[PDB]
């Protein structure tokens, strides 16, 4: 790695990744053999062996249930769904219901999902915890109907500072992050969260994956004639080639994780400034080791 964030890996990846399926098999979000092997394909167990290597059992399972989830839900915005905003935020809306209380047994079995995630999420988080978090999905959940308003008026992003503000939050990378602490069973101090170097160093977290994410899928999403990837968007910026704009983009992912050294060297300094107590010392340790530094480094093994 270009940075010396250690691999790690939950040692009970492979229970984890032997029993993936009975979950969303359950909440009907798999409905075939060939839709079971398909999502064995993807490996999401493995992924999540790797953002939380630190939870075992049935928290690592809700964390392999989170990636299962995922990406069963982005499925659904491959088709015409997500070329239209109404369409997006009607299904949406009824995914993000499942934060203000129970779901109708008629609401789709991917809302269902969800709500089975947030409802064990919350399991013995404050209250401001849940608050929080809850934020982070409506922001993720807003992502989505904006990418598909982009698809609908046919509007890709001419700079890459429109691009981030709303890949930033569809990425999942802060929800996935949030599930860290929970699986965990720790919270970083909450005025830490809001610090300006630990928003600094989520910020570099998010951004590693989502440019991770748009070079890995560059073919892919060249053959369906995706335009809202930071490639298209930065020739189009700049009037670079694509060769020169993946280039740019190695580039920029190198350099954020070396300021990603710099700003977890504040941490300690940080720590004294919001007069942490021991207990928050060691919630904040956990936080930049177990769910951090994870997600930085759990994409780029997995791929
Ligand atoms: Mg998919
Ligand atoms: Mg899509």
């Amino acid at each position: 790695f270009h940075i010396p964030l250690p691999g790690r890996q939950s040692p009970d990846h492979a229970r984890a990744e032997a029993e993936q399926l009975a979950w969303p098999r359950s909440l009907g979000l798999i409905r075939s053999d060939a839709a079971a092997e398909r999502h064995l394909r993807g490996g999401y167990a493995d992924l999540a062996s790797r953002f939380y290597p630190h939870a075992t059992g049935a928290d690592l399972d809700l964390g392999v249930d989170l990636m299962s989830w995922f990406f069963l839900f982005d499925d659904l915005f491959d088709g015409p769904r997500g070329e239209n905003p109404e369409d997006t935020k009607q299904l949406t809306d009824q995914v993000a219901a499942a934060l203000d209380g129970p779901l109708p047994d008629t609401a789709p079995p991917i809302a269902h999902g969800f709500a089975d995630i947030w409802r064990r999420t919350c399991e013995g988080m404050t209250p401001a915890w849940c608050a929080r978090s809850a934020r982070h999905w409506r922001n993720y959940f807003d992502g989505y109907v904006d990418e598909a308003e982009s698809r609908f008026w046919n509007a890709p992003c001419d700079s890459a500072a429109q691009y981030l503000a709303m890949r930033r939050h569809t990425i999942g990378v802060q929800p996935t992050v949030d599930l860290a602490e929970r699986a965990g069973r720790f919270e970083v101090p909450h005025r830490v969260f809001d610090s300006a170097v630990m928003s600094a160093m989520l910020q570099i977290a998010v951004d590693v994956n989502l440019l991770l994410n748009d070079i890995a899928s560059l073919e892919k999403e060249e053959a369906r004639g995706e335009q809202n990837n930071m490639v298209m968007i930065l020739r189009r910026e700049h009037g670079w080639s694509k060769s020169r704009s993946v280039s740019h983009m190695q580039n920029e992912v190198r350099a954020r994780l070396e300021q990603y050294l710099l700003l977890e060297s504040c941490l300690p300094k940080v720590g004294e400034i919001y007069q942490l107590d021991t207990a928050e010392r060691e919630a904040l340790e956990r936080y930049r080791t177990d769910a951090v530094r994870t997600v930085i480094r759990g994409s780029y093994d997995w791929h």
